[PDB]
């Protein structure tokens, strides 16, 4: 089974759009964390592989995922980064947990279809 880049994009894009639709919960995740701008120099000492929704979308728009599990890996990487860096009751952590719930509720039938 080989995937065509625009077909893979059409199949997965609704799952990414569902994350983007969440307001306010997608807001911390719509752009890359910039530790200098945010004044959190420790960020890249804990998060070695940053990921965010804008980067996932760009990868999905430019054929960077050959297989659907590569996309699923990047979504979970974004989540796991936030769950490692932030306090459990912080806004970012709580918002992350909402996005992961949305992602769970949705990604199963899409993967079954691929
Ligand atoms: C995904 N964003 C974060 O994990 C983050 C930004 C700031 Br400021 C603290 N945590």
């Amino acid at each position: 089974k080989i995937f065509k880049p625009e077909e893979l994009r059409q199949a997965l894009m609704p799952t990414l759009e569902a994350l983007y639709r969440q307001d306010p919960e997608s807001l911390p995740f719509r752009q890359p964390v910039d530790p200098q701008l945010l004044g959190i120099p420790d960020y890249f000492d804990i998060v070695k592989n940053p990921m965010d929704l804008s980067t996932i979308k760009r990868k999905l728009d430019t054929g960077q995922y050959q297989e659907p599990w590569q996309y699923v890996d990047d979504v979970w990487l974004m989540f796991n980064n936030a769950w490692l860096y932030n306090r459990k009751t912080s806004r970012v952590y709580k918002f992350c947990s909402k996005l992961a719930e949305v992602f769970e509720q949705e990604i199963d039938p899409v993967m079954q279809s691929l």
